[PDB]
């Protein structure tokens, strides 16, 4: 089980607390409380299964619902992942959204170095139906077996988005 707090700012601010767990059988579940000001709030829940074909490739179908003051939306997904080495993995996710319509396509490259550091590149395309492009860089550090602080800097277009957070892992 892990508890992840994150603070986000652009250019008011957003906060989240994400609680999740991945079972050894590949089933996973998470719940996220979110709050923001420029005031708003919301709750997202996610269920998924990682099916691994082997040590290189896996697929992850997912289901999510969000309920909040601003909006609600349903966002199922399918993430493929390829571990090209022990230290290097790539993934691609298709995630439609239906909100009170469109999809995102998200590519990730994650590289672990010096045991405890991971640098991630993320490229995300969002297209509505009735483009935005994100370039995001994440650096995280496994401080000890329980704590992993991290920072991310991304562009959205023009505007810069900053995140700092920490993940707590239970043992
Ligand atoms: O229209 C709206 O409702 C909003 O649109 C905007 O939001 C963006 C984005 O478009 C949303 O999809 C969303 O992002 C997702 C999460 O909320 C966010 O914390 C983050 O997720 C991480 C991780 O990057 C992601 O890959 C995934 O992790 C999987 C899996 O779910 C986990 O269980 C675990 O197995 O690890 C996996 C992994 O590492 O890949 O979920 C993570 C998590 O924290 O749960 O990205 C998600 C995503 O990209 O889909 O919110 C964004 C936001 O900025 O809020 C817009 O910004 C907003 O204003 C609304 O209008
Ligand atoms: C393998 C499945 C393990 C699931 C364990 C987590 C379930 C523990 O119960 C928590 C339920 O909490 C309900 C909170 O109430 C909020 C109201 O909305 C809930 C609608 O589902
Ligand atoms: C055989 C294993 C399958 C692995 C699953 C990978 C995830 C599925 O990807 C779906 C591809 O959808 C791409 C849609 O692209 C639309 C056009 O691109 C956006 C430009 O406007
Ligand atoms: C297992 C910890 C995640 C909490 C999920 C709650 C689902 C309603
Ligand atoms: C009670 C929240 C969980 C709903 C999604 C679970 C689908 C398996
Ligand atoms: C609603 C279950 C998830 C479906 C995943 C395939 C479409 C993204
Ligand atoms: C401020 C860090 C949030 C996670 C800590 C979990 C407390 C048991």
């Amino acid at each position: 089980v892990s508890i992840d707090y994150r603070h986000e700012m652009q250019d008011g601010h957003k906060d989240r607390l994400l609680i999740s767990h991945r079972f050894a059988n590949g089933f996973g579940l998470s719940s996220e409380v979110k709050w923001a000001q420029s005031v708003s709030n919301g709750t997202e829940v996610v269920a998924s299964y990682v099916y691994k074909f082997n040590s290189v490739f896996s697929i992850e179908p997912g289901f999510s619902l969000e309920s909040g003051s601003s909006n609600n939306n349903y966002r199922p997904y399918l993430r493929g992942r390829a571990n090209v080495t022990d230290d290097l993995s790539v993934a691609l996710r298709y995630r439609p959204y239906f909100k009170r319509k469109g999809y995102t396509l998200t590519g990730n490259i994650d590289y672990t170095f010096l045991k405890d550091y991971t640098i991630g590149y993320e490229l995300e395309y969002k297209k509505g139906t009735s483009y935005d492009i994100t370039h995001n860089v994440k650096l995280s550090y496994k401080w000890d077996k329980n704590w992993k602080p991290y920072v991310e800097v991304g562009n959205v277009s023009r505007q810069t988005r900053y995140r700092v957070g920490v993940q707590y892992s239970f043992h």
